[PDB]
This record gives C-alpha cells, sequence and structure tokens, in this order.
C-alpha cells in the first residue's frame, strides 16, 4: 500500500518510524569480528558480521571475512552482504565467491581514486588477468557492457589449482549520488531488474554477493526492495518494517538513514509494476 507512504510522508513520520526500527533491532554476538588478528580485515570497526550468520572461508588458516549470509526462505531469496574488499582481503573475497558458487556480485559504490582510502580495484579493467596466488585464483575480464547508469563486467574466475572455470557477472551501479539518496528510483529499479534478468538471484545458484563500502546502507536498500518485490507478486500483506527487522538479524545496521528507508518505499512502490 502506497497510502502508507503518503500517510507517513504527510505527518513527517520517517525519523520516528526509522528510530523505532533501531530500538526493536536485537544485538547478537560478533566476537570473531573483534579478534585482534581480524582487526585489519574490517574496513570499519563499527560494522561487523554476527558470529551466527557470518560467511566462513573454508579450510583457511583464518576463516574470517566481514560478510553475512542473509536468508529469507519466505522469498526463496538469499544473499551475502559484504564490505568492498580491502587491499589485503581481495583474495579472501574471491575465495569466498568461489566456495559459495556465487554467479553474480553487485557493486553499489564507486571506486575512488584518492587511495588514501583503501578501496582496492579487485577485478581487471583490461586484458590483463589479476592473479591471487595466496588462494590460488585468477580473474580475467571477458567483456564489459557500459550503459548509462551502470556497467556489467563479464568475468572468468579460474581456480588455478585445478583448471576449473566459472563466469561471474559483475553488476556495477555507478550513479548513486555521493551523499544523500537518489531523487528518483528509476535508474536504480532498472538496474535491479537487469540483475534479475540474468537469473543470478534464483535459489539455483549460490548467494549473490552485494556490497557497497560498509555493506549495510546501499546494500541493505537493494536487498530490502528485492525481497519485498518478491513477497509481493507472490503472497501479500507486506510489512516493510518487520521484513527489514528480520534482515537485521543476519547483518546489523541495514538502512542507515530515514532517507534510505523512504527511498526503499518509493522503489518498492514504483517497482511494484
Amino acid at each position: 500500500i502506497e497510502r502508507e507512504f503518503e500517510e507517513l510522508d504527510t505527518q513527517r513520520r520517517w525519523q520516528p518510524l526509522y528510530l523505532e526500527i533501531r530500538n526493536e533491532s536485537h544485538d547478537y554476538p560478533h566476537r570473531v569480528a573483534k579478534f585482534p588478528e581480524n582487526r585489519n580485515r574490517n574496513r570499519y570497526r563499527d560494522v561487523s558480521p554476527y558470529d551466527h550468520s557470518r560467511v566462513k572461508l573454508q579450510n583457511a588458516e583464518n576463516d574470517y571475512i566481514n560478510a553475512s549470509l542473509v536468508d529469507i526462505e519466505e522469498a526463496q531469496r538469499s544473499y551475502i552482504l559484504t564490505q568492498g574488499p580491502l587491499p589485503n582481503t581481495c583474495c579472501h573475497f574471491w575465495l569466498m565467491v568461489w566456495q559459495q558458487k556465487t554467479k553474480a556480485v553487485v557493486m553499489l559504490n564507486r571506486i575512488v581514486e584518492k587511495e588514501s582510502v583503501k578501496c582496492a580495484q579487485y577485478w581487471p579493467t583490461d586484458d590483463q588477468e589479476m592473479l591471487f596466488k595466496e588462494t590460488g585464483f585468477s580473474v580475467k575480464l571477458l567483456s564489459e557492457d557500459v550503459k548509462s547508469y551502470y556497467t556489467v563486467h563479464l568475468l572468468q574466475l579460474e581456480n588455478i589449482n585445478s583448471g576449473e572455470t566459472r563466469t561471474i557477472s559483475h553488476f556495477h551501479y555507478t550513479t548513486w549520488p555521493d551523499f544523500g539518496v537518489p531523487e528518483s528510483p528509476a535508474s536504480f529499479l532498472n538496474f535491479l531488474f537487469k540483475v534479475r534478468e540474468s537469473g543470478s538471484l534464483n535459489p539455483d545458484h549460490g548467494p549473490a554477493v552485494i556490497h557497497c563500502s560498509a555493506g549495510i546502507g546501499r546494500s541493505g536498500t537493494f536487498s530490502l526492495v528485492d525481497t519485498c518485490l518478491v513477497l509481493m507478486e507472490k503472497g501479500d500483506d507486506i510489512n516493510i518494517k518487520q521484513v527489514l527487522l528480520n534482515m537485521r538479524k543476519y547483518r546489523m545496521g541495514l538502512i542507515q538513514t530515514p532517507d534510505q528507508l523512504r527511498f526503499s518505499y518509493m522503489a518498492i512502490i514504483e517497482g511494484a509494476k
């Protein structure tokens, strides 16, 4: 119901609605995140995966990576929300998509040039393959489809330790405004519909990995409107408030501001067609 939106919008009820969702949210444990050795594997000390839903790097010396599995059986939807990899976590990143049989990764942030800020370019921008010998992987850019508000990179992920090959689709939404939320969910909605078109979100493949810089704001927005757009078209009586509360059990802080909350509504409404 959009009347819910118009009602919330009139009475200026966004800061309060969001502020509530913050109180109802429960805090689970995240000790592994805090281990000294895992300190430099986190971009933000304040954003950590819950020990009960965190993704484990299997058979690794250290099995920690700041990523969370988000299960929503009620929609046959499942994703891995993570942080944009750091210069020292790129091979962990790829090791992870491999072990999870991930078919697609959607990136919602821009790679910044500053480089005083980490933000590692983890996939190739030309015909030169990135090699990660520590975990035994190779990544090669097959082709890139550069649209207006996004870009899709076709990547070949090869396990050098066995010759096994897979092709991953890297969807990069490039127009989220620095600071603030988009004024219209048009370009964002199409991007969502394009990754759906690839069929990478179906329960057939492994969980798609979604990420922005921290993996809770933009990443949360994408997940929420995707799950909600599946709860509709199917069952009904969608309570965005609770659905977002059930997602916050797998990973903390999804939706960081009332604007992102409000934007999610707008997207779910317009996208509901």
